[PDB]
């Protein structure tokens, strides 16, 4: 890996992850996108240089730093015009944050419009060097991240406003397609008696994964950054942009066994080893897996997940027992999503210079009706309702800026107010749920809340949380360099988007 | 009404049924077309005078007469390039058939395309002099039909490929729109102290509904034209196509009574009076209702109707139980359906008459892979297991040419081999489900089966079910106007289709 400090080159360039080449967005020459490494309580400086040259799939952009809470640097969260202008093509932009209380398995992806898409997304990991589940591994470093990520051969402004599933799907950046020729798959290596920390990354667009490793078990210990009591599970049901570590006990027969990364739709199965890779034991042949696979008898269970560390659930044990509580009404009109019977259309001045600006109440901050403004050191409540009217489902929603503890899991109707976990990204489940979540308001700043399939949020399927406007410009100060990026970006012209 | 002798003028007219007014293909100058009736054992001589004048709506047509089994009619069923080649603007075409041995509520659509989403469409009801349910109610007439229809502001050709549902609900053929201006609620009348026997039908293109009658109950005593035992329910989900007749006791206070049709999606609810009409005892004042509904405490299971004759399942009580079983996969690539890796694509030459011309063999009948043979007088059972592969689930599957046993239904793991209802469209269910038919080949000829949500049909959902190839000639005499259909649609210019 790279990291904490480094350079991270946006360009154009064809890739072809499974067998068929296209123009993608790649960084420092690769999709998906670098590991970027560092230990809890580094500081990151990363040096965005877009050197972008298609239109088509965007010139401007702007990185997200998936799961760190930015607490003090709302400026760099990344979401265009929520907390910063997008990046011109021929300038550079640092990212400048630190990680004090944090540490897991995170990663980064363009969070304009949808670019990640097309291909601005990798993995981003924080070692803790006093890891409370150290003892339960040998081997946790570069080979041992895998990502999961939609492919798509027709780009995201060319093809369908909601395509159906994706062409393909890339395990560790390589995956086949249903086609006459197989590309190669990827190989993920490992030495037989050694336990491993696998740290699985959802980098999707859209679809959610089922993932599964044939004859291995996976012990979950940690759940979107968070450390969890260990979970033996047999089957991980994977929402975008969510994250587990599982520990892999390499106790099998050198052998190939076959990794499978089902897709919730689209080219699902494995027929001619589409949606899978090769866990391969040291001394197995170079070969395809023949390995079966069974009905799981674990799958992962949401409420089955526990906080390793207890973490107290914000507010008192009932319905609406918080300062704030929120409910949140999906909708749909055909081409765009709605919240509370409004679809986010992203305003001109980024809602944090809105709110340096001195706008401080939801009446005065735009775009109206899509900005909830929070008091500060308060405990929130925030139910997802699932509706056939929010097509797509099911929808798994993200909160930038800090961990929720998801008190109300899909499928379940059981209220957790002792020991949920806490997480940043949840399924909101199906027609029937009524997901539900609790964070205390303890980062003042504004921070996107949105489905995280990007066709849906880039459909309007998104509202800010604004907290603690009155001490958001004290506590975000920001450098000359973010104050400049409105100017230029509003001075380009349109064929430079 | 008209029938069982009439001529069916096709127009092409304007028309503003929830307000908004739109170009449509209307029948005898409206739409829903005119309630065709006669009574058990007539002879129906319907003269299609095709006048349509608007490519966009498609200037040709074929009609298809539902839920009637065609038997030794087959070239009269509809279905375009299975049954016959459509009708030509400037010409018409006489439907002529009998129906001895069946009684109950059915309706005519166009069979081509989408055409009957833009409005040829319409209520179809076959009196039985002897009808064992007489002794039930007091009045079943022309006022007692209650159509459902989704409209759409957009014609067929010209919106989305699949519309997230429609811009208004009509019953009768009057609904609201969400705008600001209210128009018309149809009104359904009726004198206290009556009984009345409701024909329900959904002239659907796609969404299924939920209907329901503040304050009444419903005793369902027919389904799909199927005498059924008396059922007590308070809310009924029909899907596109179907039809029930319930008995209604108007035993309530003279008043004004929401009737409610909710879509499954689209504009849902009942703001502003939209997915309503009203039923009003006579003597209540010319208003609005201002009932409330309740949740269901019986609504409608498909499991819960038996038919009141008995009816004999076909084939021996275990899955597979029959003389041919058939499975079928569903898929989708986005868009177009696929059913056993085959999307249909309507031939040249009308399925009928490839068979009529010698071709007996499913090797031999276009399209390759979408016609099924199936040898005469045995027992079939398919079984349509739902998947998210195929989404616009739960798709509701129609068969032509007969009723099939429901031997599993949706949202049911029971199968019943013992007094299952018969039908002729059934909801395919949602991922989990694996709803399964019997019916016995009884009836030579090609007969289409397929979704009933046209948007599905039209993007190739669909089979075809050729039963007694050897005897299909012999068994479908066709008249000589019916040999002149495909000479005259093959000469016209592509302008005039
Ligand atoms: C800027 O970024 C854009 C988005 O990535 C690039 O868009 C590309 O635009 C081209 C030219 O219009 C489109 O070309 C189409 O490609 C297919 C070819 O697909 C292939 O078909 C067989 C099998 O499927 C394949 O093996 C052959 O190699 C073909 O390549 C054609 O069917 C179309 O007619 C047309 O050629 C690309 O599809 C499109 N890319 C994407 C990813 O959407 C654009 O090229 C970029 N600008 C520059 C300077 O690179
Ligand atoms: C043949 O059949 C076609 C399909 O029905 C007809 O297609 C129509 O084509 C016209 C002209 O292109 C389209 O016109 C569009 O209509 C809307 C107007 O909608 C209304 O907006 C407000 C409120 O929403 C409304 O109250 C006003 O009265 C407007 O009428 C415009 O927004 C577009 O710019 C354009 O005018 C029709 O939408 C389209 N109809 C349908 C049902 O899709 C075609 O006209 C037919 N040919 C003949 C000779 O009648
Ligand atoms: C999903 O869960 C949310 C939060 O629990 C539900 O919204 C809440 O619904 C409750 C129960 O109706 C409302 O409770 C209150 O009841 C009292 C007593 O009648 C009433 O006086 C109050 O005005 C209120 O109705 C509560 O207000 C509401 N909470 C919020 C923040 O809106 C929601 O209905 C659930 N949705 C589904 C589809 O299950
Ligand atoms: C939906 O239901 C259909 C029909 O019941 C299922 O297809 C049937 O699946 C059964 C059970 O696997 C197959 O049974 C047979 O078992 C013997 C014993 O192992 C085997 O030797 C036979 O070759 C056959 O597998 C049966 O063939 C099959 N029937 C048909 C017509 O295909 C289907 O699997 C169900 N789908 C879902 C998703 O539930
Ligand atoms: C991995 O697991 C599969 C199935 O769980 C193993 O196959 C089973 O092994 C038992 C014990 O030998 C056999 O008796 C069963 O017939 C098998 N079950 C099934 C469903 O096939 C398999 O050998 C293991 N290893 C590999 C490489 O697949
Ligand atoms: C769905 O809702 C969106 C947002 O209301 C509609 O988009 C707006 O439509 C009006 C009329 O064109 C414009 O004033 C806005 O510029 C639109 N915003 C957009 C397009 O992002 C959209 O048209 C609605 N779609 C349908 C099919 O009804
Ligand atoms: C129709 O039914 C509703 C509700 O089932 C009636 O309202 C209920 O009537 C009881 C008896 O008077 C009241 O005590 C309850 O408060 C009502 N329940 C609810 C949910 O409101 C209603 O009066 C009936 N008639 C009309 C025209 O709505
Ligand atoms: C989905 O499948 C349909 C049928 O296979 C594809 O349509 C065919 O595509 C090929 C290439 O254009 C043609 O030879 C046929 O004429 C097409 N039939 C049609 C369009 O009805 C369709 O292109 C596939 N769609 C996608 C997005 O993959
Ligand atoms: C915020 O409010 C609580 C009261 O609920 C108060 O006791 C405390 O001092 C504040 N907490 C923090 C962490 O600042
Ligand atoms: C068809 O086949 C059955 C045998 O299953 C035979 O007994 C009978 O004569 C035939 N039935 C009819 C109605 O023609
Ligand atoms: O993550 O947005
Ligand atoms: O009915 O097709
Ligand atoms: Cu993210
Ligand atoms: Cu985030
Ligand atoms: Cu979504
Ligand atoms: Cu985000
Ligand atoms: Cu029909
Ligand atoms: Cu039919
Ligand atoms: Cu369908
Ligand atoms: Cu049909
Ligand atoms: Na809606
Ligand atoms: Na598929
Ligand atoms: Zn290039
Ligand atoms: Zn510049
Ligand atoms: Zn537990
Ligand atoms: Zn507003
Ligand atoms: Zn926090
Ligand atoms: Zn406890
Ligand atoms: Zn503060
Ligand atoms: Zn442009
Ligand atoms: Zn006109
Ligand atoms: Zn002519
Ligand atoms: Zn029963
Ligand atoms: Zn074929
Ligand atoms: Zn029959
Ligand atoms: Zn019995
Ligand atoms: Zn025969
Ligand atoms: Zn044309």
């Amino acid at each position: 890996a790279i990291g904490p400090v480094a350079d991270l080159t946006l360009t154009n360039a064809q890739v072809s992850p499974d067998g068929f080449a296209r123009e993608a967005v790649v960084v420092n020459g690769i999709t998906p996108a670098p590991l970027i490494t560092g230990n809890k309580g580094d500081r990151f400086q990363l040096n965005v240089i877009d050197q972008l040259t298609n239109h088509t799939m965007l010139k401007t952009s702007s990185i997200h730093w998936h799961g760190f809470f930015q607490q003090g640097t709302n400026w760099a969260d990344g979401p265009a015009f929520v907390n910063q202008c997008p990046i011109a093509s021929g300038h550079s932009f640092l990212y400048d944050f630190q990680v004090p209380d944090q540490a897991g398995t995170f990663w980064y992806h363009s969070h304009l419009s949808t670019q990640y898409c097309d291909g601005l997304r990798g993995p981003f990991v924080v070692y803790d060097p006093n890891d409370p589940h150290a003892s339960l591994y040998d081997i946790d470093n570069d080979d041992t991240v895998i990502t999961l990520a939609d492919w798509y051969h027709v780009a995201a402004k060319l093809g369908p406003r909601f395509p159906f599933g994706s062409d393909s799907t890339l395990i560790n950046g390589l995956g086949r397609t249903t086609g006459i020729a197989p590309s190669d798959l990827a190989v993920i290596k490992v030495t037989q008696g050694k336990r491993y920390r696998f740290r699985l990354v959802s980098l999707s667009c859209d679809p959610n994964h089922t993932f599964s490793i044939d004859n291995h078990t996976m012990t979950i210990i940690e759940a979107d950054s968070i450390n969890t009591q260990p979970l033996e599970v047999d089957s991980i049901q994977i929402f975008a942009a969510q994250r587990y570590s599982f520990v892999l006990d390499a106790s099998q027969p050198v052998d190939n066994y076959w990794i499978r990364a089902n897709p919730a739709f689209g080219n699902t199965g494995f027929a001619g080893g589409i949606n899978s890779a090769i866990l391969r034991y040291d001394g197995a042949p170079e070969i395809e897996p023949t390995s079966v696979q069974t009905t799981p008898t674990k799958p992962l269970n949401e409420v089955d997940l526990h906080p390793l560390s207890p973490m107290p659930v914000p507010g008192s044990p009932e319905p609406g027992g918080v300062d704030k509580p929120l409910n949140l009404v999906f909708n749909f009109n055909g081409t765009n999503f709605f919240i509370n019977d409004h679809t986010f259309v992203p305003p001109s001045v980024p809602v944090l210079l809105q709110i340096l600006s001195g706008a401080q109440a939801a009446q005065d901050l735009v775009p109206e009706g899509s900005v909830f403004v929070l008091p500060s050191n308060s405990s929130i409540e925030i139910s997802f309702p699932a509706t056939a009217n929010a097509p797509g489902f099911p929808h798994p929603f993200h909160l930038h800026g800090h961990a929720f503890a998801v008190v109300r899991s899909a499928g379940s109707s059981v209220y957790n107010y002792d020991n949920p976990i806490f997480r940043d990204v949840v399924s909101t489940g199906q027609p029937g749920d009524n997901v539900t979540i609790r964070f205390e308001t303890n980062n003042p700043g504004p921070w996107f809340l949105h489905c995280h399939i990007d066709f849906h949020l880039d459909a309007g399927f998104a509202v800010v949380m604004a907290e603690d406007t009155p001490d958001t410009k004290a506590a975000n100060p920001v450098p000359q360099a973010w104050s400049d990026l409105c100017p230029i970006y509003d001075a380009l012209d349109p064929s430079d988007l």
